[PDB]
């Protein structure tokens, strides 16, 4: 790196001391160190940089948004400094835009982006930050319009066609996404290798039937992204039995399943009451993984917080499941009456954990037409009968019956996590 500048160059023998007691942890030495030469040498750049970098570091290690607030000023302070290097002045600009990012400051940082590329017009790895810059601040058009400029001189730069691949999918142009995505992932290009992108190419390839979507969720997980080619949750706790579906008598939650069982007529009325007497308290779901039809839920418990206005409405319902902790303190999970009508097709996906294990009660069940797939194995629900799967495997869903389908889900912990664990996990 260009780093010493004619007005910074001869003090080497004092800046390289600076980033020994640095380079030794000693950065309350090195912090304090840098200062004085900014009092002494008050116009090196590279005096002022490593200032910045000490108490960047200084930052990591008390663990300070302040202090390193005080950092992003101090980056910014060297390229106010004149006749800098080149090298210099990109290295404190690149690192004050991605501390800012740290802490959030997503159109602070843009705004840094911007200037780094107005001051290197020909580098192309800024034009790439630069479109992530606009990504982060939810402009996909400025973004796209940046790619597009990238690509149209670096025809075959993998990190800007992994984004614009991102982009189009985005833009609900997902098969043009694809080729994009793959081509990306293929060039190994830095900055490609990012379990984001294996999910969105396999994702939008699944919405377009193209088998070949298991085979990238297999690389996915050979490259570490994925616990298995099935198994795709993001936040995960490792040694979890592992498995798509699950028994009762294997989940060791059976006093549940069996008042679940027991009281399913109980429960079905209640859900059945809240649908002619309030419809509007169950909300739909999620517009993203409805392909077509009509789904909703009735949330009661969220993360381990009982809403309290739902169990007004389904009341004998919260008493039942107030006496089993391991689901109402699931924080991982939820609790929810769940209505799919005919017509309705749930498009493959995992939940976000391997911490908690999904039980659905049917409750209201056509003779025939609604079934679900979890991993490699597809089922139906029996009307007062429970299933349980691990929703961290991808699982798909269909409403091809007559009439509407009611279930109850119950989301527990993951048997195999210690009390310790379930204490201590956020949700
Ligand atoms: O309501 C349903 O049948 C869909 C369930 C589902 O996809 C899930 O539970 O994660």
């Amino acid at each position: 790196p260009k780093l010493l500048n004619k007005f910074d160059k001869t003090i080497k023998a004092e800046l390289d001391a600076a980033e020994k007691l640095r380079k030794r942890g000693k950065i309350e030495e090195a912090v304090n160190a840098f200062k004085e030469l900014v009092r002494k040498y008050p116009q090196s750049p590279r005096a002022r940089y490593g200032k910045a970098q000490c108490e960047d570091d200084l930052a990591e290690k008390r663990r300070s948004n302040e202090v390193l607030r005080g950092a992003i000023e101090t980056y910014q302070e060297v390229a106010s400094l004149p006749d800098v290097p080149a090298d210099l002045l990109k290295l404190s600009l690149k690192r004050r835009s991605d501390r800012q990012q740290f802490l959030g400051h997503m159109r602070g940082s843009l705004l840094t982006l911007q200037r780094l590329v107005q001051l290197f017009p020909n580098d192309t790895s800024l034009k790439n930050d630069l479109g992530v810059g606009y990504l982060l601040i939810g402009d996909n058009d400025n973004a796209k319009k940046v790619y597009e400029e990238v690509l149209s001189v670096t025809p075959n730069d993998g990190f800007a066609k992994v984004h614009y691949g991102f982009i189009l999918k985005a833009q609900n142009k997902i098969a043009e996404s694809i080729p994009y995505l793959k081509e990306g992932i293929e060039s190994g290009d830095p900055g490609t290798d990012d379990g984001r992108f294996y999910f969105h190419l396999g994702d939008a390839m699944q919405r377009v039937g193209n088998k070949e979507a298991y085979k990238w969720y297999e690389l996915g997980h050979k490259r570490g992204h994925f616990a298995s080619v099935w198994q795709r949750s993001l936040y995960n706790v490792n040694g979890l039995k592992a498995q798509p579906w699950w028994t009762p008598k294997e989940t060791g939650y059976t006093e549940l399943v069996k008042s679940l069982e027991r009281n399913w007529k109980l429960i079905r009325d209640e859900g059945l009451a809240v649908m002619d007497k309030a419809k509007g308290l169950f909300l739909p779901e999620d517009e993203n993984l409805r392909e077509k039809g009509d789904w909703s839920q009735f949330t009661l418990w969220q993360q381990g917080r009982r809403n309290e206005n739902a169990c007004k409405g389904a009341p004998k319902t919260c008493t039942l499941l107030e006496k089993f902790p391991e689901t109402t303190g699931c924080r991982r999970g939820q609790i929810k009456y769940s209505i799919m009508h005919p017509g309705t097709h749930v498009w493959p996906h995992t939940g976000p954990t391997n911490c908690r294990l999904r039980m659905h009660l049917g409750l209201v069940i056509p003779k025939e037409g609604c079934k679900i797939r979890c991993a490699n194995e597809t089922k139906t629900w029996e009307e007062g009968k429970v299933l349980i799967f691990d929703d961290s495997f991808e699982h798909e869903v269909w409403q091809d019956a007559s009439s509407f389908r009611l279930i109850f889900i119950v989301d527990v912990w993951h048997p195999e996590l210690t009390p310790q664990q379930r204490r201590s996990l956020p949700a």
